[PDB]
């Protein structure tokens, strides 16, 4: 799925191997791995389709920066740093607590100065893999000038390139994450294009359609974790969500200097290999391009994704109260569209 | 459930007897039987709940019609006359046949005048119990000097204090209904205030609350007979609508003088009593106070049908397909909200 591992230049090695995969109950196909030159990897990206640009220079400056290097040129600075209780980090939205009153958090989100991580972090290193942490902060602090250069360095000129060319709108959010060995944040999907510019480590990332709606079975809107698959990858319950045998989705392992494109919608599903050290890995997220007011038919996947959603939100308004939303969509179907 | 007969004046009997009324799978109980100078009826009718007013004479001067006077003293004049092959009338909005191809119509509706009527409906009575005629035709057509004194002669002033006294809206219409024993038109709901005046004959009414909706199951609202149960009442099939076997109504028999108040929302049922002759009726459609911009909670039941209704139209916009409405519903659900 993933494919052999590529080998490492002046034979260093296979980059990565199988045994630092996670297992999984379903078949995947590979992501294209391109050039930016190549007019294939421009096509793939309108018609948006997952690509893994190898050349894009997008993070050169970066490939150098390390924990070491890092706590030493970033400023004092807040850094939101993430942290489960294994492997599988539980991002949640606050703002629906209300809405779930019986949910329970596990995943606590701990402000803290860099070094103050990267002395925790080696702490589980050395007791042991107890925690798993996970470093989630803007480019936007105002950091050490060292790093300034560095985020200066990036290749604007492409990104950009491609914010224009593409036709998308504002560059929404653009993070840095830090994460070890074996993290995994289970699938979800934004709504905006999105470029995976790996640094350090190795990552796999797995992708699912937005037609895969059906098998992935997303949280109720109105729920804390709205957008993420509730199915648990790694002990799947086809009793409830059968059509999670049906899933089939992309993947491949990104290294570097690879910078992964992930149209909006999809399902993203990414996982630091097991027992390769720390990743770092910037992010960035772009608004996607205004809708045509023609909307051609049939619809695409996510137009339907978008319906749906609205749908949920809307009853969420009339029936004052996100929990009847269930009970009344259920009605309004038993004995009539089942 | 409808009550012990009514006894008729001057020692003639019984109005009618149990033997006339059909066999039906549930529990009803009496709508209540009141003087239109009555205060509880006005509660009734303010609260939106059926009542069955006894001595309003709105329909006074028409309690003389009778087929004779009828053809007698009426225009030449065009009369759709609904026909069925057998008791059940099933009616459905043409204007819906594209959405559904492959739905067959089993009630031919032909116009005719008045005495062709009379003259058809006759010969099944001679021949026999094969098909069940319905006239039904609206009080605008400029009939016969005589009929248009009587159609005057209706208690106005009182039909008005409630348009009024209620707040509703326009009459938005206002049927003429000649039909045979045993005539059935199967459970349905109007979205509008119904004033049943009842003339010749009588007729069992059976009523059930918007929020019996998840136990009648009506049909999809792009199909053509939306708004009407899907459950043949005749011979229920629990196993695709079990929860008609919670369903309850209110129900009552009306005579010559009666006006039965249908709430607007509302499920009703009417059948001709069997042997009991020709019915003849006249039908007032007010439509509906307009709706509070203050929307207070919980909804009432007719609100989420409101709702309901809507968000399937909605889908049909949308999707562009009334057909692809029920698969989505589903996928939305399944797994989700099941």
């Amino acid at each position: 799925g993933s494919g052999e591992p590529r080998e490492e230049a002046g034979a260093l090695g296979p980059a990565w191997d199988e045994s630092q995969l996670r297992s999984y109950s379903f078949p995947t196909r590979p992501i294209p791995r391109l050039s930016q030159s190549d007019p294939r990897a421009e096509e793939l990206i309108e018609n948006e389709e997952p690509v893994v640009l190898t050349d894009t220079n997008l993070v050169y400056p970066a490939l150098k920066w390390d924990l070491e290097y890092l706590q030493e040129n970033i400023g004092n600075g807040d850094f939101s740093v993430y942290s489960a209780s294994t492997h599988k980090f539980l991002y949640y939205d606050e703002k629906k607590m209300a809405n779930f009153q019986n949910f329970k958090p596990r995943s606590n989100r701990e402000e803290m100065k860099f070094h103050e991580f990267v002395e925790k972090l080696q702490d589980i290193q050395q007791r042991g893999g107890e925690e798993r942490l996970y470093l989630q902060q803007t480019l936007n602090d105002t950091v050490g000038g060292k790093i300034v250069m560095d985020f200066l360095g990036f290749n604007w000129n492409w990104i950009n390139k491609q914010q224009g060319k593409r036709g998308w709108g504002q560059l929404t959010s653009n993070l840095l994450l830090i994460g070890m060995e074996g993290n995994v944040t289970p699938a979800h999907y934004d709504e905006q294009q999105n470029f995976f510019a790996q640094i350090k480590g190795y990552k796999r990332c797995i992708l699912f359609p937005p037609d895969q709606f059906e098998c992935l079975y997303p949280y109720p809107v109105h729920h804390p974790c709205d957008r993420q698959s509730q199915v648990d990858f790694d002990n799947p319950d086809y009793e409830r969500f059968p059509n999670f045998q049906n899933v089939v989705g992309y993947e491949t392992v990104v290294g570097p200097g690879d910078v992964l494109y992930i149209p909006m919608y999809w399902w993203h599903h990414i996982e630091s290999l097991l027992n390769g050290g720390i990743t770092i890995t910037v992010n960035f997220w772009y608004k996607g391009a205004p809708t045509p007011k023609r909307i051609e038919y049939p619809l695409k996947a996510h137009q339907k994704v978008a319906i749906m959603r609205n749908i949920e939100k809307m009853l969420g308004e009339a029936l004052g109260n996100p929990q009847e939303v269930g009970p009344l969509l259920n009605t309004m179907i038993k004995g009539r569209y089942n």
